[PDB]
């Protein structure tokens, strides 16, 4: 689809067998999301960004619907107030800004 | 322009006589921008993100050129470590998310 910056790029993911809203983030180099159990093997990481960082959980190769496409590959799950798509998988569902 | 996502999505910004980069940032609310003098009147802010808060000086009318885009608006400054263009000034030049 093609999507406009009047309110927050805030898109339905699927993820682990839940429904849930991400934000479409062009300013996150990462995938993260609200706290969630997700399967099997972990490597901790810190993100940061205004105000600090955060530690969060690394998962790799996750499978991820954003509106209908299909994505595998890093989500991170830790305490960020919103779920954030970032580029890692931006890239892998076609998405471009244009202007 | 066309922009995709593989690497950070920073771009040239005129403000103020002066030449930065500033990241097109789709989960911005608003525009926010490393320390700089700017024009008169501001009114304190605070913005959060991953991690926390910080405390911003808010300028209304700006002028701002970004990638030869003219827009005119609010912007921040503050103690961010990159400059980011937000909601705000995108929905000026037209910028729209597409996949
Ligand atoms: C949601 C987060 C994943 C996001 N952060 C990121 O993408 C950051 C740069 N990447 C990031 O933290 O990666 C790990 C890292 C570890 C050590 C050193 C540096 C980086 C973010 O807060 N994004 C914001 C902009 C930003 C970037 C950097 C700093 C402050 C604000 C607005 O989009
Ligand atoms: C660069 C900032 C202006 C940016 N934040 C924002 O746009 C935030 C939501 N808006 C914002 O702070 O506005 C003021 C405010 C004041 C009181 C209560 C709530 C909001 C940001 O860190 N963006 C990041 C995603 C995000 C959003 C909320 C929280 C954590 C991460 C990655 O894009
Ligand atoms: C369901 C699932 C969990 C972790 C990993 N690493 C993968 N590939 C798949
Ligand atoms: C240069 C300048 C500074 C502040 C404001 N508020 C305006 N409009 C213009």
């Amino acid at each position: 689809p093609q999507i406009t910056l009047w309110k927050r790029p805030l898109v339905t993911i699927k993820i682990g067998g839940q429904l849930k809203e991400a934000l479409l983030d062009t300013g996150a180099d990462d995938t993260v999301l609200e706290e969630m159990n997700l399967p099997g093997r972990w490597k901790p990481k810190m993100i940061g960004g205004i105000g600090g960082f955060i530690k969060v959980r690394q998962y790799d190769q996750i499978l991820i619907e954003i509106c209908g496409h299909k994505a595998i590959g890093t989500v991170l799950v830790g305490p960020t107030p919103v779920n954030i798509i970032g580029r890692n998988l931006l890239t892998q569902i076609g998405c471009t800004l244009n202007f």
